[PDB]
C-alpha cells in the first residue's frame, strides 16, 4: 500500500552503509515494527546452494555467523519450492536450530522466501518470529515482507557479495605476498653483502658488523649485527651526513676511529637505543660502478685488541673494493641468467 510505498522509500533512503550487517538491522527491524514480530532474522542462501547462514537476528548481531545445511529439515524446500511456510510446518529439527539460534521458545513463524529479480533463484528466506499480538502471522505479513525486498534486497545481496568477495580477494593477495616475498628476497643485495662483511667481521676480529645503504638523505642499516635486518618495520635508518657512517658516505674515504665516544663525529644515538657500546669502528665505503658511494659499512669492536690495526684498516680497504666488485658480478649474473631463461 501506498502506506507501506513511502515507508520503504525511507527505509531505502537509510540504507547507506558499507557494511552487510548494518544494512540488515535497518531492513530487519523495519519488519519487526510492520510484522508486529518479536525477532527477524535472514537466512542466507550460499553460492554452492548447500547452506544457510546468518549473521543478524533481530537487532543483535552474532558474534559469529550460524550455518547449517539445507538438508537438515524443511527450510531447504522452501528455497527449491518458493513457497512460504509457518511454524506448523518445521520439523522438529528446524525448530531446534532455530531455537538454538533465537535463545528462545518458537512460538510464532512466518517465512518467506526472497526471489531474485536478475536470476530469480531464493537468494535468501526471510524470517519472522513470535507475534506479539497473534500467534499466526497474517497474508498481509507475507506481502510486506515480500513487499520490502522487492526494493531492498539488491543493495543488501551486493553490499554482501561486495564483502564477500573482498574478504577473498585479500585472503589470495595475502597468499601472494607470502610467496612474492620468498622469492624476491633471493635477488636482494643485501644477502651476499651481508655474508661478505660477515667475513671482514671476522678476519678483523670485531665483535660485529653492519652494512648501510645510502637512501637519498637517509643511511638504512641493511645489515645490522651481522644479520640481515628482514623488515623495515624495527629498521635503522639515519641522515646521510651524520656520524662515521654517514662521514665516510660524503667523503667516501675509510675512516678507522679508536675511540668512538671521544671523536668529535661519532653519533651515540643508536647506541643508547640499542644499549650497545661502540669502543672502535672501522667504517669503509661501498660504491658503484660509477666510483660513486651507494653505501657504507663498518667493523664494530675490536675483540681482544684497544682498536683495529693498521692490517684491519687493509682489509677495509680490499673489502670495500671487494663489495663494489660483488654487487657487480651480482647485477652482471642476474641478467646473465634471467635473459638466458
Ligand atoms: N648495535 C649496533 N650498532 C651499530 C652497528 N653498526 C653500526 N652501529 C652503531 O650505529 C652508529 C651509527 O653511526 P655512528 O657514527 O654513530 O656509528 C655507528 C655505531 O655506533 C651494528 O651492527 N650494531
Amino acid at each position: 500500500y501506498t502506506d507501506h510505498d513511502r515507508k520503504i522509500l525511507q527505509l531505502c533512503g537509510e540504507l547507506f552503509d558499507l557494511d552487510a550487517t548494518s544494512l540488515q538491522l535497518k531492513v530487519l527491524q523495519y519488519l519487526q515494527q510492520e510484522t508486529q514480530a518479536t525477532h527477524c532474522c535472514l537466512l542466507l542462501v550460499s553460492e554452492d546452494n548447500l547452506q544457510l547462514s546468518c549473521k543478524v537476528i533481530g537487532d543483535k548481531v552474532l558474534g559469529e555467523e550460524v550455518s547449517f545445511p539445507l538438508t537438515m529439515g524443511r527450510l531447504g524446500q522452501v528455497v527449491e519450492d518458493k513457497q512460504c511456510i509457518q511454524l506448523k510446518d518445521l520439523t522438529s529439527d528446524d525448530v531446534q536450530q532455530l531455537q538454538n539460534m533465537l535463545g528462545c521458545e518458537l512460538q510464532a513463524m512466518l517465512c518467506v522466501p526472497v526471489i531474485s529479480r536478475a536470476t530469480d533463484q531464493v537468494v535468501a528466506l526471510a524470517c519472522a518470529f513470535n507475534k506479539l499480538g497473534g500467534d499466526f502471522f497474517t497474508d498481509e505479513d507475507e506481502h510486506v515482507i515480500q513487499h520490502c525486498f522487492h526494493y531492498t534486497g539488491t543493495v543488501l545481496t551486493s553490499t554482501l557479495a561486495f564483502q564477500k568477495e573482498q574478504k577473498l580477494k585479500c585472503e589470495c593477495q595475502a597468499l601472494l605476498q607470502v610467496a612474492k616475498n620468498l622469492f624476491t628476497h633471493l635477488d636482494d643485495v643485501s644477502v651476499l653483502l651481508q655474508e661478505i662483511i660477515t667475513e671482514a667481521r671476522n678476519l678483523s676480529n670485531a665483535e660485529i658488523c653492519s652494512v648501510f645503504l645510502l637512501d637519498q638523505n637517509e643511511l638504512v642499516a641493511k645489515v645490522f649485527d651481522g644479520g640481515v635486518v628482514d623488515d623495515e618495520s624495527y629498521e635503522i635508518r639515519i641522515p646521510a651526513d651524520q656520524g662515521i657512517a654517514g662521514h665516510v658516505a660524503t667523503t667516501g674515504q675509510i675512516l678507522n676511529i679508536p675511540d668512538a665516544y671521544a671523536h668529535p663525529l661519532f653519533y651515540r644515538g643508536v647506541d643508547d637505543s640499542t644499549g650497545f657500546r661502540t669502543r672502535n669502528i672501522l667504517c669503509f665505503p661501498i660504491k658503484n660502478e660509477n666510483q660513486e658511494v651507494i653505501g657504507v659499512a663498518e667493523l664494530v669492536n675490536k675483540i681482544n685488541g684497544p682498536w683495529f690495526s693498521k692490517f684491519d684498516e687493509d682489509l677495509a680497504t680490499a673489502f670495500s673494493i671487494y663489495c663494489g666488485i660483488s654487487i657487480a658480478h651480482s647485477l652482471l649474473y642476474k641478467k646473465v641468467n634471467e635473459a638466458q631463461y
